[PDB]
C-alpha cells in the first residue's frame, strides 16, 4: 500500500488515487513575490481554551494527537473562512536532515518539518462528510525550525516511545495546543488538498508565516518513530512529507502586507 518508499512513494500514488495529478493538489510552493495581500481577509480567530485531546496514535504514516469533536470546544473561525471549524486531530511531516521535512515550501526553501491542525466545518455534521465537500476542512500549517526548544512541544516528545510501531496508541489528555502556535497569526491561504492518500480536494490551507522553533533533540526524538508494526523489520519514521505539487489556476493570498 501506499507510502514514502522508493516502490511506493508520492511518485506512485497516482495509480491507485487518480485526483493525484488534479487541479487542487497540495502542498504547493509558497512565491512570497506573486501572493497578492488581500485586505479583505479578516485576522484568524483560533478558540482553543476548552480543547479536550484523548489520544495520540501511531498510524503507519505520522502520530496523529486526537481531540473530542462531539461539541464546539476548540474552533476555528475568521480568516477565509465562513463558519465554524471543528478541531479533530494535528500531526506533522518531518525530514530525515534539517534542512527538508515541510510540505510547503516559501520561495523554495524547506523547514525542519510543518505541523497540520485538521479541522472540520460543522455544517457537514461529521468528518466524513465534510471531506466530500470542497469546504469541508481548514488544515493550519505551522512551519518548524531548528533552534531554541519549543516548552510547549515537549510532553508530546516523552510520549512517543510508547507509540513507536504502527497501530500502537497511548491515553493522551490535558494537552494544550496553545503551546504549538506562534506570536504572529499573520497567514497565507489557498484552496487545496489532503496531502496523504486519498488526496480529496476539501481543504481551506492557511499557513502561518511565522516558524516556531524546537530543537535539536525535539527533531531527533520524531525520527525514532517506525512506520512498521512490532516484530516487522525496522523502517524510520523519516522523510513522511509529499513535495510541491503544480499551482494550476490557482492564487495564494496573503493576510498581511
Ligand atoms: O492520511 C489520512 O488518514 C487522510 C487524512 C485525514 C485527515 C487529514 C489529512 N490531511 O491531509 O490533512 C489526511
Ligand atoms: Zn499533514
Amino acid at each position: 500500500h501506499w507510502g514514502y518508499g522508493k516502490h511506493n512513494g508520492p511518485e506512485h500514488w497516482h495509480k491507485d488515487f487518480p485526483i493525484a495529478k488534479g487541479e487542487r493538489q497540495s502542498p504547493v510552493d509558497i512565491d512570497t513575490h506573486t501572493a497578492k495581500y488581500d485586505p479583505s481577509l479578516k485576522p484568524l480567530s483560533v478558540s482553543y481554551d476548552q480543547a479536550t485531546s484523548l489520544r495520540i496514535l501511531n498510524n503507519g504514516h505520522a502520530f496523529n494527537v486526537e481531540f473530542d469533536d462531539s461539541q464546539d470546544k476548540a474552533v476555528l473561525k475568521g480568516g477565509p473562512l465562513d463558519g465554524t471549524y471543528r478541531l479533530i486531530q494535528f500531526h506533522f511531516h518531518w525530514g530525515s536532515l534539517d534542512g527538508q521535512g515541510s510540505e510547503h515550501t516559501v520561495d523554495k526553501k524547506k523547514y525542519a518539518a510543518e505541523l497540520h491542525l485538521v479541522h472540520w466545518n460543522t455544517k457537514y455534521g461529521d468528518f466524513g462528510k465534510a471531506v466530500q465537500q470542497p469546504d469541508g476542512l481548514a488544515v493550519l500549517g505551522i512551519f518548524l525550525k531548528v533552534g531554541s526548544a519549543k516548552p510547549g512541544l515537549q510532553k508530546v516528545v516523552d510520549v512517543l516511545d510508547s507509540i513507536k510501531t504502527k497501530g500502537k496508541s497511548a491515553d493522551f489528555t490535558n494537552f494544550d495546543p496553545r503551546g504549538l502556535l506562534p506570536e504572529s497569526l499573520d497567514y497565507w491561504t489557498y484552496p487545496g488538498s489532503l496531502t496523504t492518500p486519498p488526496l480529496l480536494e476539501c481543504v481551506t490551507w492557511i499557513v502561518l508565516k511565522e516558524p516556531i522553533s524546537v530543537s535539536s533533540e525535539q527533531v531527533l526524538k520524531f525520527r525514532k518513530l517506525n512506520f512498521n508494526g512490532e516484530g516487522e523489520p525496522e523502517e524510520l519514521m523519516v522523510d513522511n512529507w509529499r513535495p510541491a505539487q503544480p499551482l494550476k489556476n490557482r492564487q495564494i493570498k496573503a493576510s498581511f502586507k
